[PDB]
């Protein structure tokens, strides 16, 4: 029992988080068989409307010092992908997971390794905005830390680390190095587009809630997916669709409660508010728990 | 800019996770040098008056069937100390880190790497509450999976997974098997003391609210620790005392905001409400954040 955000375990990512330092600029890097890659914002000073190729021609190899733990990483080559600089070192890294890299959706979830000067400070879950952004915790000193997934042993990485924008979200890109949204890696006027609610993933959440014993929101009735959409929009909610129906289909059968069961519950809990009452510790509707999380951990999934 | 429930990267603990098989029972087991540290109902079948002398008497290092990932230990010696069972194995964990055992104080924190079949399946942070024990999500075969901190490169060990309690809180022990709390390792009648909130983690959490712009809750007021605590006492909070407001002397230096000015904000919070606003994301007052935590967080410390 219980119910925790929970992340994976970062071991795997870990052994793969290097320093990559150019000039004054240094930020991590991600460290896969010969390659490092990290954001190409590090080749910048100041950087309003930087112009990446021209300052890319004028580095050379020895401007760029990867430091992977206590030893020195020889460059042997650079090149730029979108907003990723690729970094050829003359080392394979000899901890390099199985891995896959991935642009994932939003509203699905990943575990974010935190680091700084190459060394990872903590772990945490979090999930892609509607509008593109990510809820993380970043300071100074921590682009190029990764969003991450695990899959039996494979690590699929989805996010490495830009930029703070000023409502103090999180922008960056997928590991080939295009963003999450509309941003640019230029110090302009960015910000977030307005934000939704992740629908399918508050059921999820409630699904989870009936796994572990809260039932106090449950009711008798059911909706029509047109009636409850109809709600949905009015509290900035995403539409639900049949696809969310369906994917939300083995919690409904291991509970026993129709999708549209459960979201005529929903539509009470955004009309009625909770009455101070509390699910699964919380007095707000969670949405960064996916379907799939929800079965993973009420199920006991490993890696 | 951000606050999150931060675990701390768990790659060197689960270098350490391995199973333990006796007879139809398999648990997690802690691999360190020579040594794996599992629950000792490991070797019980059923359990309402476990004689765990008698069970162990009765036992030999053959009974005990250790993996660690794809290879079998051997087992060559066994004992028990405490709670805990000790099997000594003919080889030496490479992957040991730098390691300590400490018994931690109820308010402190520490990150779960939550295991089955000696796998990790995921890391969380929680607290030992006043009442000795933990919210965590925890399924079956999760026995003797662990909780730890890490400082510098040393992983500090204080929780050991043994039981789930009827109100689904979680029960365990030192890594020298003494329980946390009044819990016996046997199937009885045992329930949780009575909860309450943690005081200065509910400070020190607000302080972290604070350094990421939420102010709504500041007030011009003083009041003395006297009167804080009378209206702590009256909530159910723990008492605050003035080790306590040491303790946070450097979140009120950073944000120039006295400790005992913001026991002004919290006993408002706890006598108004928030009036529908909300606090780093959260309607509720949270607590599992110590002191240190926010300091790691909101300055940026690794490991
Ligand atoms: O030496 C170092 N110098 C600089 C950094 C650094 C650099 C940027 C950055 C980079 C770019 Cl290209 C554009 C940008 O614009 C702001 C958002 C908006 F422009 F879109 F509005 C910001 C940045 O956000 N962070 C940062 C801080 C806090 C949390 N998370 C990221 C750090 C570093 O880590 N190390
Ligand atoms: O083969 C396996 N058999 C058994 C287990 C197992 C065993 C116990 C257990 C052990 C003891 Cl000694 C006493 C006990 O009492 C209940 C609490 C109270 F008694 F105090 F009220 C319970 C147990 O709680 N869990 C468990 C489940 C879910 C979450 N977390 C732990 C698993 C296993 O993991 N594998």
């Amino acid at each position: 029992s219980g119910f925790r955000k929970m992340a994976f375990p970062s071991g795997k990512v870990e052994g793969c988080m290097v320093q990559v330092t150019c000039g004054t600029t240094t930020l991590n890097g991600l460290w896969l068989d010969d390659v490092v890659y990290c954001p190409r914002h590090v080749i910048c000073t100041s950087m309003l409307n930087p112009n990446y190729e021209d300052l890319l021609i004028r580095k050379s190899n020895h401007n760029f010092l990867v430091q992977a733990g206590n030893v020195q990483l020889r460059v042997i080559g650079h090149s730029m992908q979108n907003c990723v600089l690729k970094l050829k070192v003359d080392t394979a890294n000899p901890k390099t997971p199985k891995y896959k890299f991935v642009r994932i959706q939003p509203g699905q979830t990943f575990s974010v390794l935190a680091c700084y000067n190459g060394s990872p400070s903590g772990v945490y879950q979090c999930a892609m905005r509607p509008n593109f952004t990510i809820k993380g915790s970043f300071l100074n000193g921590s682009c190029g830390s990764v969003g991450f997934n695990i899959d039996y042993d494979c690590v699929s990485f989805c996010y490495m680390h830009h930029m703070e924008l000023p409502t103090g979200v999180h922008a960056g890109t997928d590991l080939e190095g295009n963003f999450y949204g509309p941003f640019v890696d230029r110090q302009t006027a960015q910000a977030a587009g307005t934000d939704t609610t992740i629908t399918v993933n508050v059921l999820a959440w409630l699904y989870a809630a009936v796994i572990n014993g809260d039932r106090w929101f449950l009711n008798r009735f059911t909706t029509t997916l047109n009636d409850f959409n109809l709600v949905a929009m009015k509290y900035n909610y995403e539409p639900l669709t049949q696809d969310h129906v369906d994917i939300l289909g083995p919690l409904s059968a291991q509970t026993g409660i129709a999708v549209l069961d459960m979201c005529a519950s929903l539509k009470e809990l955004l009309q009625n508010g909770m009455n101070g009452r509390t699910i699964l510790g919380s007095a707000l509707l969670e949405d960064e728990f996916t379907p799939f999380d929800v079965v993973r951990q009420c199920s006991g999934v490993t890696f």
